């Protein structure tokens, strides 16, 4: 009489009257509304779903009448349960509908028999974005509530007799509600005004309950806390209005992070928490994550917020600045060593291997000196591999690049010291370059400062990138020309040769530059397409160049610009931070940024013991 | 612009192609928008849903792996454009014997076939920017034609042949401050 | 130094046993020079519009 | 506290019993950082009308020189400087009732035009504190 189709449409018609009747047809035949042969193959999904999707004017009478035939079946703990066998939706439950659909009388109802209030949405449609989703909001009928702004919901759910679902409980991923709520807050005034409207409700709430640690300090499986992963995921509002936590309620005094330490006068200072901003080893920082690894679209403004800068301004004025000027003045007397090396190396015959002499002994110091900072620079570069490395680091301004600079110098000066001690003559040749790419790397030091304007306005990437290419473009011009010149007898003039490729790119360069000489016109069989070659090879090397310095006005003319001074505090904070985990964790504890106090009591009177940073404002305007 | 499904922060819409994008059997909007349409309001156009929704997609299916293996091979063609290294002395028909004298040739056969490719490439538009590829091809091909003819006056067409072909890959950067 | 107008001779890099990295060397020598050279003219030479015309002038009188 | 506090007058009123009434109102701070801050100073400072009322009702000191270290500009290593007298830190604090019943009081007033240790009057010290601020 009532086969599946049939139940499924007159469920779907949200009309209680076909479907009376069908008590004794089910029961004298021996069957349960979750069999197999009587619920979809291919989805698994139960009547009760296909009422609650076609659920019209918030109301359907044909629940109840459904959940009344359930509980008469002897069927009702697993009738409203429904694991979805779909690749899709593989959890997701009535509750799940209930909750998606808004109706507070249903997410009531279907409470009331007491199913179950932890079912895990694991489906591929109720996965995050990135991993191949469409909405992501944890895996609990409690974080479906309070992530799509259901306060009434998110209420009922916790003070509930039948079943209530503990805030702290974990989803597939160890994702609690708050790092859901974390995970759905996208940058937007609307969305962040309610993101965190609810955060501290629910962070109240289970302040209130269960008097022990705050929810905020729980960690899923790779331990981000929902401020660190609210710091990674790059979401300014959520992480800023963490940092200014503030509640004025006697009992849950310990959930805030600003406090009040003196008002006196018209200076109001402040003071910041930092146990989770700042920690000497032993622990996870949201520091070294906004730095290194973080959404790099919004990475400026979330630095900016009040703690982050001024905590960078003194981890600088406590060690940075006197590391910083440390690491610089011995990296300038390295290369000084370096240099008066490669001038005062010998260069006749084979490689200098006969020292004997006090000045030669002075030579191979600065010799050893120099391989010692190549290997160095090798094993942090390689090191780091097995550390927090392999980001995009081709083309990036956030010192991806500027490691890449000092990892060719150090395998070129391996490679020098391998040539010279295998006595290759060309161990000279490398050495210079590598010489001049040092100097060019001491540019490195100059994130120290902001004279510095217009330091700070060239870019050395810019200037690199069109020198490479204006390199390339001679040599690849030069080869392309030297193919006319007719083979044998003389070499470099009025004739070619296998060797007249290192001579003839002289006379281009010298001729770029106004000094050159035509006699190599005459040089080729066939002057009537060399004429023109030359020619278009001098102007698009003078539009070369004038592009380079029309790229240079416009960059320098502007001073300040919007992005050009966020991305000089991007290197000065990544600069404090790689100095800083350079130290050992005692040597960290020492230089701690901020003062031990008591902020407040707890439990049992234990005192408050939180590092905090003080911050002090000045207004004249509220008294 | 349809609206399958909607759930509190995802609201799922269905917009149609009928007209926007048609493959080989109708005529297309986005075509006449970027070709044949009045310059001077040509990005109005294209800040609208579907369309700028539409061109990241064709992106990220295919024009990406597309657009970097047509460089790639591009600029391996003119690297392998061997011309450094033709034979200086003996007659332009040198033959090959050696090793590494045929070893150059494959570089002068593959170069030969990218010439020939866009030249029928060029060709197939022409019988049913684009014009320097016509030029960028015919020239190898009358190399090829005078090398094994045996006209010595072929190495200085040869050379401005694909010196004109590293300004074609400049167009890679550009559509094929601001060059 | 006389490079850096192009009042010498540069017959210096036939002597270098190595003119394929001379070249570079000094190409980037010239573009560094250049730059360097260009940057502090119009840091000093050029410097808020009429800032100038106000204070400089009033200060004559 | 909360505006209010019944131990001032209490305390105050234990003080005149005591027989300690010129000296027991009288606190220059010999801390490196409050070289001058008395009772007179903390009272207007926190800005409570009624408590420097009854404070300055029996004219205990109205002359003091806040020359310690925290009551410094930015440039010499202060983080608020109002002058010295506690007629400028009244001025400076945005308090017209303060200074008009500091001058114009039965027991006895402060001199308007007195300098402070660094020369300036209280016109001076509101021509320092004043940034260029609408507010
Ligand atoms: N004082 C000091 C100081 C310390 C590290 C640093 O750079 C960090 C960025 N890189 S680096 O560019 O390759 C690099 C640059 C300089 C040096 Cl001496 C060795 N390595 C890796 C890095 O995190 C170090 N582990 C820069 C500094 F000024």
């Amino acid at each position: 009489v009532f086969n599946r189709p049939i139940l499924f449409d007159i469920v779907s018609r949200g009309s209680t009257a076909d479907l009376d009747g069908l008590l004794p047809f089910l029961l004298t035949h021996k069957k349960r509304l979750t069999d197999e042969e009587f619920r979809e193959p291919s989805t698994g999904k139960t009547c009760l779903p296909k009422a609650l999707l076609n659920l019209s004017n918030g109301r359907n009478d044909t629940i109840p009448v459904l959940l009344d035939i359930a509980e008469r079946t002897g069927n009702m703990r697993e009738f409203i349960n429904s694991p979805f066998r779909d690749i899709y939706y593989r959890g997701q439950t009535a509750l799940h509908i209930a909750i998606e659909r808004r109706c507070k009388h249903y997410v009531e109802l279907l409470v009331a028999q007491g199913a179950d209030v932890h079912a895990q949405a694991r489906g591929r449609f109720f996965q995050p974005k990135d991993e191949g989703g469409y909405f992501y909001f944890g895996e609990l009928p409690l974080s479906l509530a309070a992530c799509t702004n259901q306060p009434h919901i998110v209420n009922y759910l916790t003070e509930n007799p039948h079943k209530k679902a503990d805030m702290r409980r974990q989803d597939s991923r160890g994702n609690t509600v708050l790092h859901a709520l974390v995970a759905i807050a996208d940058n937007t005034r609307e969305n962040t005004k309610f993101v965190t409207k609810m955060y501290d409700l629910l962070l109240l709430k289970c302040a209130r309950l269960f008097p022990d640690s705050n929810l905020e300090a729980v960690l899923n499986n790779d331990g981000l806390s929902p401020l660190m992963m609210a710091a990674k995921t790059g979401k300014i509002g959520i992480f800023q209005h963490i940092i200014r936590r503030e509640v004025t309620d006697e009992d849950t005094r310990h959930l805030s992070r600003k406090f009040k330490d003196w008002a006196y006068g018209p200076v109001y200072s402040s003071l910041y928490d930092l146990s989770s901003l700042d920690t000497c080893g032993e622990e996870a920082s949201v520091l070294e994550i906004l730095v290194y690894n973080s959404k790099i679209e919004n990475r400026h403004e979330m630095l900016a917020v009040e703690p982050i800068n001024e905590l960078l301004r003194d981890k600088w004025r406590k060690f940075g600045a006197v590391s910083f000027y440390i690491n610089v003045v011995s990296y300038l007397c390295a290369m000084v060593i370096f240099t008066l090396t490669a001038y005062y190396q010998p260069l006749e015959g084979t490689p200098p291997y006969p020292y004997r002499t006090t000045v030669d002994y002075l030579r191979l110091a600065g010799e050893v000196i120099t391989l010692f900072t190549g290997v160095l620079f090798f094993f942090t570069n390689i090191k780091d591999l097995f550390m927090k490395k392999c980001p995009g680091v081709n083309s990036l301004f956030i010192d991806g690049s500027f490691q890449l600079l000092y990892f060719i110098y150090s395998v070129l000066v391996i490679v020098s010291a391998a040539l010279y001690l295998a006595g290759i003559e060309a161990y000279l040749a490398v050495m210079v370059f590598a010489l001049v790419l040092g100097w060019m790397n001491a540019l490195y030091f100059t994130r120290g400062l902001k004279y510095s304007i217009m330091i700070q306005k060239i870019l050395f990437k810019d200037l690199f990138r069109f020198l490479l290419v204006y390199l390339l473009f001679m040599i690849g011009y030069a080869s392309a020309l030297v193919s006319l010149l007719n083979p044998c007898v003389p070499t470099y003039p009025s004739c070619r040769d296998s060797e007249t490729f290192s001579t003839f790119l002289l006379d281009l360069f010298k001729l770029t530059i106004g000094m050159g000489d035509l006699e190599m016109l005459s040089s080729t069989k066939y002057p009537v397409v060399f004429i023109i070659l030359l020619v278009t090879y001098i102007i698009l090397t003078f539009v070369l160049l004038l592009n380079m310095l029309i790229a240079l006005m416009g960059e320098t003319v502007g001073q300040v610009s919007k992005e050009s001074k966020h991305i000089w505090k991007l290197q000065w904070a990544t600069t404090i931070l790689d100095i800083e985990r350079s130290f050992p964790v005692f040597l960290r504890k020492a230089f701690r940024s901020g003062e031990m106090v008591t902020v407040g009591k707890s439990s049992d009177g234990t005192p408050d013991r939180r590092w905090c940073f003080r911050v002090d404002e000045v207004n004249w305007s509220h008294w």
